[PDB]
C-alpha cells in the first residue's frame, strides 16, 4: 500500500465514514482516467486503493466527495468535492497517506510521505 | 467584488503575492469552459475577476497555481495546485471569498460567502 | 494598527463575529498580565487593541474565547480558547494580524507579520 | 490509552518526529498542574501519555514545543508553543487524539475523540 486516505470530520470530532473517494491519473492527453476508487472505513481510512507496480511516477488526483458526505449528515456545505492534486516522484519517500480535515465551508489537507 | 481570491503564505507568514488563478466553469456539456483568471497583488488578494452580470449560477473551479507560487520562490511543493470546486448563485447573487493558506505539503481553504 | 485580530467561521462560511479576545503579556516574573481586549466586529474583525507606544517587546498571548463564541451559538465545541503565544517586536515594531478559522472541534491559525 | 498526541509537519511532509509535548490539569486554584509529558516518536506520536484511571473530566491543556522543533531544523518559527485547551467530559466517546498540523506561522488543530 503506497496509497492511503486519511479523511476527518471537524464538526463532530469524528472520522469521516462512508465518504467516497475516487483516484485518477492524469492520461497523456491531460484528461483524468479512473484509477482507483473506495469509501473510508470507520476510522475514516482508506487503503488498498493501489500497489506498488501500479502507482508509477504521474500526476494524480483524489477527489473526495464532501457533498455527500454532509448531506447525509443533515448539514448544508460550501464545496462540490475536494481535489487533491499531486505528483508521485521516485526520488522521495515511498508511502503517501493524503489526509483531509472536512467543515462545511472549508478543508484542510496535507500529504505524509514515509519510507 | 462578486468573487474574490485571498492567499496567505505559512511559511513566511505574509500574504501570497504573485499566485497566478485560473476560474472555471462547468458547461453545458460537462467539460471546464475558461471563466477567469488574474494574479494575487501585494496583498495576496485578487479582485475584478468577474462582474455581478457574467457571474451567472453555475459550478465553479477556483485553481490556484501554488506548485508555480513555490517553484518561483525556489521550493518543491507537494501539490501541483488547490482547486476550489463550488455551485455559485443558485440561491440569487452572493458574494463569494475564496481564502487559502499555503505550505508546502499542505493548504487550508475556505469561503466566505454573504448576500449583498 | 499595531495588532489586529480576525476570526472565521467555517460551518457558517462567514466572519465569526462577537468573539471575546483577551491579550495577556508575560511579565517579569513570568506570569501573564492582561494587556488588552475586545470582541471581533461584523467583519470578523478586531482593531484597535493597543498603540505603538504601548506594544513593546515581549511574549504575548492572544486568547480567542472560541467555547464562549460556539456556545453563544448554541453548540457545544471541544475547545475552551484557542491560544496563540508569540514573541513581538523583538526586532524592531511590526504590524501583526492574528487570523483564525474555527470550527466545533477544529481550529487553525496564521500570522501576517508586515514592516512598517 | 485514553489521550494521544499526533504532530505532523506541513513543509516537509512528514511526521513531526522528536517534538516535546507537555500536558497539565487545571487546579481547583486556576493554575495549570504537570500531568503528563513525553517527545514525539518516528511516527510524530505520543502514546501512554496517561491511564483511564488518571483521565478524570478537568480541563486539560496540551502543549507542543514547536518553536523548538523548527528550531532544530534550522527553520524561524512564528509561535513559542502551541496550546491546545478542553474538557474531558465523560458523556462523550473515551478516547482522544489531539492532532496538530506545523507550519512555521501557522497551526491547525483537531480532536477525534471516539469509544
Ligand atoms: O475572506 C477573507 C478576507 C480577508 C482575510 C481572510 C483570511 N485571513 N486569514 C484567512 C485564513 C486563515 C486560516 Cl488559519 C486559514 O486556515 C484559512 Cl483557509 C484562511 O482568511 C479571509
Ligand atoms: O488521528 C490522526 C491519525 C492519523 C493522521 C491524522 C491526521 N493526518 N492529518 C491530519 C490533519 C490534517 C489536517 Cl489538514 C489538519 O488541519 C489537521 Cl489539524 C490534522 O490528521 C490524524
Amino acid at each position: 500500500c503506497p496509497l492511503m486516505v486519511k479523511v476527518l470530520d471537524a464538526v463532530r470530532g469524528s472520522p469521516a465514514i462512508n465518504v467516497a473517494v475516487h483516484v485518477f491519473r492524469k492520461a497523456a492527453d491531460d484528461t483524468w482516467e479512473p484509477f482507483a476508487s473506495g469509501k473510508t472505513s470507520e476510522s475514516g481510512e482508506l487503503h488498498g486503493l493501489t500497489t506498488e507496480e501500479e502507482f508509477v511516477e504521474g500526476i494524480y488526483k483524489v477527489e473526495i466527495d464532501t457533498k455527500s458526505y454532509w448531506k447525509a449528515l443533515g448539514i448544508s456545505p460550501f464545496h462540490e468535492h475536494a481535489e487533491v492534486v499531486f505528483t508521485a516522484n521516485d526520488s522521495g519517500p515511498r508511502r503517501y497517506t493524503i489526509a483531509a480535515l472536512l467543515s462545511p465551508y472549508s478543508y484542510s489537507t496535507t500529504a505524509v510521505v514515509t519510507n
